């Protein structure tokens, strides 16, 4: 676990981006506050390890608006940080009626005839996440950043999902409407 405390001040560079608090300013940069410290934490190390500037194709996650911005925090520093995010309190957004509605079908029904399962499994309900298993939480977040996610994750432009590779299967199925419902819906999610 991490100090919270002590991650506050280890974060000076993130608030133009993220907010001070971890609620986000801008659609495109993910909102942190309130997020699962464990999946924090874990995309703190993707990013660092794939995100240092000689880094080798394919580890981790590339997050190119973060180049060897992680490189000289130890584990313990992320750990830190990851508390700190963690548990700050997150803002909820708005979820657009006309796209909502196909938004909530895909999420808790998935595409039963492409197998693509619900995302209540392992998002749960109200989108809220599965600290202990690291999925992370939804609700709430840009639809932006969740619809470049959902995209990523289908090009197979972001792969730090495991050998199981989770989300590339799921988003697979997923065309542009779904996601663009799905990014509404959950944004409104709380
Ligand atoms: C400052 C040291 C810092 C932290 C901490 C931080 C964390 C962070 C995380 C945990 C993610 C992933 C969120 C998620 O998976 O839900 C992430 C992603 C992005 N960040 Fe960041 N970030 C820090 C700093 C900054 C700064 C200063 C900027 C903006 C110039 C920035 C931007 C972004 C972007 C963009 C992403 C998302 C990238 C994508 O997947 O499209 N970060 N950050
Ligand atoms: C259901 C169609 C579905 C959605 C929607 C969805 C979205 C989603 C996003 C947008 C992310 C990234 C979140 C972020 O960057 O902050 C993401 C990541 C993970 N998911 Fe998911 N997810 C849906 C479905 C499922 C299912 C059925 C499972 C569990 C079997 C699951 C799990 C996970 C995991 C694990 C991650 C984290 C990946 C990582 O980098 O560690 N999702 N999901």
């Amino acid at each position: 676990a991490g100090d919270a405390e002590a991650g506050q001040g280890k974060v000076a560079v993130c608030g133009a981006c993220h907010g001070v608090d971890g609620n986000s300013p801008a659609p495109n940069f993910p909102k942190l506050a309130g997020q699962g410290e464990r999946y924090l934490l874990k995309q703190l190390q993707d990013i660092k390890a794939g995100s240092t500037p000689g880094a080798p194709e394919g580890v981790g996650r590339k997050v190119l608006e973060m180049t060897g911005m992680l490189d000289p925090l130890s584990d313990q520093d992320l750990e830190d940080i990851a508390a700190y995010f963690s548990s700050q309190k997150g803002s909820v957004g708005y979820a657009d009626p006309a796209l909502a509605k196909q938004g909530e079908k895909l999420f808790r029904g998935g595409k039963l005839d492409q197998g693509m399962p619900a995302c209540t499994g392992c998002h749960a309900p109200n989108g809220v996440g599965n600290d202990l298993a690291g999925f992370p939480k939804l609700g709430g977040q840009h639809a932006a950043y969740t619809a470049k996610q959902l995209t990523d994750f289908r090009e197979g432009n972001r792969t730090n999902d495991g050998d199981t590779m989770i989300m590339r299967g799921v988003a697979a199925k997923l065309s542009n409407k779904d996601i663009e419902a799905l990014s509404s819906y959950i944004q409104g999610l709380h």
